[PDB]
């Protein structure tokens, strides 16, 4: 249970049925959607998680490699693949989120990656729920 | 491992300096900034983006089961959601709050597809038990 609430993202959401958009509030975000694999070119849920969930990891490695006094790579990136999938009827996502940290001796670059899996608020919603496979890659 | 098919499979690469970040889909359908939002920065965060998906996701649980029900939604159907950002102590976490509105529905019938949508969405299920999350009807 939240105490301090710090931020609040606000979307508006429609659709169509195959095709849809999406508008932050402030018009950050202002997107077509379309059906996950179908003809359409605006994006999905997948890509969209994929999305958000990297870039709330990599401020989770920011803060950790503060807490460490580690600098981390110019060049670091997250390559995330989120995966939609169905068991008879039921569907559910999976995650893999490849970390790439060039110049980082191995123990201190995994004690980062071990930390932001941690404090990442999205690795936390989803914590036991849905399968994740965290890469140093 | 819960999934017996894979369906679909988004990929992105994302970057950050700290102020400024991106990411980029691998076929250019999402191709966004990021900015800080304690800024004015014109780019996005993850807050946006999981109300964004979550909404999505949520009315494409709604489509299916108004399909097997034989139920037309009201084109113009929305999902107005809040994602919010929290602590409690020093430690981070995630709320959120999805408002539906179906015009033209019945409500009787709005209920059944919602309360279905909740449980059968992907998001729904990534997320049950570990943050709050409150399903509303307009």
């Amino acid at each position: 249970k939240i105490e301090k609430v710090l931020y609040t993202g606000k979307t508006h959401t429609t659709s169509g049925g195959r095709d849809g958009a999406a508008r932050s509030s402030d018009g950050r975000l202002d997107i077509q959607l379309s059906s996950p694999g179908s003809a359409g070119t605006g994006t999905n849920p997948e890509q969209l998680f994929a999305a958000g969930w990297s870039a709330c990891f990599i401020g989770a490695m920011q803060l950790a490699a503060r807490a460490a006094k580690v600098t981390l790579p110019a060049d670091l990136a997250v390559d995330a693949e989120v995966d939609l999938g169905t068991a008879g009827n039921a569907y559910f996502l999976q995650a893999r989120l490849n970390v790439s940290v060039p110049g980082l001796e191995r123990d201190v670059a995994q004690r980062i990656v071990d930390a932001a899996h941690q404090t990442c608020p999205y690795s936390k919603a989803t914590r036991g729920n849905i399968d994740v496979d965290i890469r140093i890659a």
